[PDB]
Order: C-alpha cells, then structure tokens, then sequence
C-alpha cells in the first residue's frame, strides 16, 4: 500500500523543468545532445525534457527509445551526449545494461544520466548527473513513479508491500 | 593581470536561470520568499534573479538590499524565507554578518544563500544553498566579477598580481 | 516512541574513529587545532575525538567546553582552527548561536564543524566538515543521541510521539 | 612541466589509512569484501588499502588484480563486495570496463570503487565510492600519480606541455 508521496504533479513540473535547465547549462546548449529514454516511464521524461529544451533553446533534440528488459530503437550515438533518461535510480543495473546498449551501437563523446528520483542503495559505483529529487528510502520500500501519459497522474510515491 | 576567464556572459545567464528554477523548486513557489542582495554587484545578482523568478512564476518577490559595511533598504523578515544574494562565496565571514543583519529586522522561517561564484576556501561551516559554478583557486589568485550594470559585460575570471 | 536505531554503538566508535582520520588529514595533523565540544553530548563527542587523534598522531589536542544557551572553561581560540563539536546538525541554528560564542572569546583563524549526525531540514547556510552519518528525517521526528558517559549506551534512533 | 604537487608522501599515507576506515565503516566490516586492483598502480593501492584494514580488524581482505587493456586475478566474486581500486578516476571509461569484467567472473553483492584521486571531466554516468583526494583540473592537464614500488616515491603530481 501507499505510505507517503512525495512528489506531486507541481513537484514534478518543476524538477523536470530545472532538469532541462541544466542540461543546457551543463553542454552549453544542447548541439550534438541527444535524449535517450529507459524502459517505459523514462521515454515519456525524454520527451517531457526534449520539449523543455525545445521551448527554452529553440532547438530540438533527438529522443531515442532503449528496451533493456533482458539483458538486464535507432538514434545518433557516435561522437554525441547521450543522455539516460529514466525514472529511478536505485541499484543502477539497469544503467549499466542500458551503458553496454548504447556503446553496442556507437561511440558518443560521452553518456550522462538523468533520472527523476534517485532512491539510493547502489550496488554499482553508478551517479546520476541530474537529479529530480533523492528520495531516501529503506531497501525494503518501493518507489511508485505514475506519469499522466502512463498512470493518469504525476505522482511519486513510497509503498510498502 | 586577467589569468583566465572562467563564465562568460552566456554561462552567467545560463546559471543564473537555473538558480531562478532552484530557488523555486525548493521553496516549491514564490511564496514567503524574499531576495537580499549584498552591497554592490550581489544587489544586481538579485534584481536579475527577482526578474527571472517573475517571468517564471508570473508573481514578483520582494528585493531588498543589504550594505555589510554600514551595518559595520528595508523588507520584510519574519516567517518569511529570505535569500541573501552575493557574488562570490569566499571565506563565509561576510554571510555570517549578513545573517546577524537579517536577523536584527526579525526572525525569518530560514535564510538561504546564492552565490554566482563559491571559489573555496571558507573559514566559517558556511556553504550556499545555491551556486553559479565553483571556481578552484589558489590562495593567491584573485576573482574578479564583471557585470555589465557597472562594469559593462558580463564576466568572471582569475587574476593574479 | 521509538521509531527506529540509526547506530549501535560499533557503528558510532567506526564513525568516531573515521572522523578522527578525516580532521588529521584535512588539516594536515592537528598542530593549532583546538576541540570545542558543544552543549551538552559534544563535549564527551569532542573528547573521545581528542583521545584517537592523539593516539594516532602521538600529539596531543586541546579540549574546550562551549555552552551556547545565551546565543540561541579557558580554552584557545585565537589563531587557532577552531573544530566544533555537536552531536546532531538540525537546523544549523545552534552552529551559529555557537559561532557567536566563539566570536565573543577570540579571534580564531578559521571554525570548522563536525558532528555525529546530520538529519537536514537545514534552516540556514551551514553544513558540517565532518558527519558521522546522515540521517534522513521527517520534520516532525527526533533524533535521539544517547552516549555512555551520560546515558549507559552508545546508540542513534529515531523517536516520534 | 609539474606545475604542481597535490599530494605528498604523507598526505597519500593518511588519505589511504582514511579510506580503510570508511571502506570498513560503510560495511560494517570487511565480512564478504574483496579487493580488486586494477592496471598496474591500482594493485599496489589495493595492497596497501588491504594491508591497513588487516591491522585494523584482525583479519585479511583477499586482493584480486585485473588487466583491463582488453575492455579498454582469482578472487571470489559472486555474492561479495568486490571493491575495484585505481589509482585515478578521469572518464570512468576504464571502470565500466572494470565492471563488465568482474561481472564476467561472476555475480557480486555490489561492486564499489575507491580511488586515490578523482580528477574530475567524467564521460559517463560513475563516481568512486571511496575518493582519496578531489583534484580539480583543465582538460589539458594530467595527473600523475608516482608509487614507491614502482616510481621510487609516493607522490601525485599535475603535469602540462
């Protein structure tokens, strides 16, 4: 069951808005950047991000699809920023299966990674560079992110089974 | 002698647009929120994030100015959350006058601190809430901050002498 | 009531014992440095610190006693780098009630702080130099400090009503 | 040309001793830890690091040595902390080539890294866990880092055309 939120939908709209503040910040405009979102819920942020950027830069940046799932779609890469997007950062396995993916089908300048909530308990000496909000959680609690597109609501959450 | 520039205009406008979604995100809106700028160039540092923080939020915010050496423009203080605004964080010695200040006006809920430069080397546990960019240098590089209100561009650099 | 144990008493001695290492090493041995403890619990928390640093660098340091309850024991301050010592960093309050105290005994070349446990909702620009550990709470929680030498154990935990 | 020396002889030895205690301190032991040196300097580091944890909990840490040329030496892996150990941390390229080997050799716990510098510029998603000193740098500089064993000296050392 549901313990706590603790982001709501105003909480989101303005993690997600600094967040694309400061990648530009960060690459000084976002020329050879490109948005690649995780799983299911950090494709939407991609997009959210990518449109931010788009509105504040007046440059659009791409927004690549990547389907870990195993291993525990096309898009630039090679001698670009590709930047992780997903929605939490926990152990971070998923980041480096989603690392191996990307250098799968190209060599880029570099990879950033942008997650919504970072939860802590790595197991893996993985960081995220931009940061929504760290929830501190104990290794047992679950961290319930609902996006509109997906959920029909913004909202994160602490729960417990 | 100018030894390297290390924000230009650009990245000061850049930086100081996502501190402006900073500030707000962390207060989570506008409300209660007070700028305070320090004598001279912190004073402009807040009128340009007062600014920024208006054409965000479609509200304005209190700006108010603070000369330390006088304390050897008024604004409101208690329960209210006030910024305190300066150009390079040094030794944190000036903060903690500027905290005696704020709190001979009144009793605020909390008192934060932006910076467009933290360059090291505090003497006091001092640290800003909120940062431009942090600039290594050594004990006896100079920082210098040029803003076009009064020195006709917008630059941060590193002199020697 | 107790809502949860954040360090058993093994956990605080490697705690205790690490900072020991990070003050020596930050400060490149222990020469004009000077341990005032605060309050109450900072005091034993500054003297347990005093006798591992000198057990490892064969130097001894010295201890000051500092009471802060007018800001909210003859000890060197002046030229000296003075480290203080809390148990818990809350809102930063009683570190500058407690900068306030040092200012009225003397001049010191710079202040430093370092306490058992840092459980943030910070109400001011103050950080610590040194945490024992960081423990993220509620508002409305307690942060429990028990220590042998005032209550029969060494132990952390969080209370709420 | 050394245009600067950041770290001494006896600023690496208490920097190493330091990182012992956290190592030991962020796992309540070295119970199922394992220390994994990598290139050429990191193995002597990952020595070192072992040899102070056995003077300190009574009990010693088994050292595994990886080449990594081939990513661009035993050790149990599966369900241990395996602690990579480096002497720099740059790009991190040369950890997530670390980390595919390790989980080559099997499944651990976790896998942290400890490192004696972090020279900033990072070109993907990792951070040490264990940072012997943060040594800021331009791009065009390089840090060289000189073991005793190998160099004659301990010493870490900025060098640049």
């Amino acid at each position: 069951m549901q313990k706590a939120v603790v982001m709501d939908e105003q909480a989101i709209r303005r993690a997600l808005t600094r967040i694309a503040h400061e990648i530009i910040e960060r690459n000084k405009g976002i020329d050879g950047c490109v948005l690649v979102g995780i799983k299911t819920r950090g494709i939407y942020l991609a997009r959210r991000l990518a449109e931010r950027i788009e509105q504040i830069e007046g440059a659009s940046v791409p927004v690549g699809e990547l389907d870990i799932t195993l291993y525990r779609v096309p898009f630039p890469v090679t001698e670009r920023n590709v930047i992780l997007v997903d929605d939490v950062l926990f152990t971070g396995r998923t980041v480096r299966a989603a690392m191996d993916a990307v250098m799968d089908l190209g060599r880029p300048a570099r990879i950033q990674l942008a997650v919504l909530v970072d939860r802590g308990h790595r197991e893996l000496p993985i960081r995220a560079d931009f940061v929504g909000k760290n929830v501190p959680t104990s290794r047992s609690e679950l961290i319930v992110v609902e996006l509109s597109e997906v959920d029909g609501i913004d909202q994160v959450s602490i729960h417990e089974k």
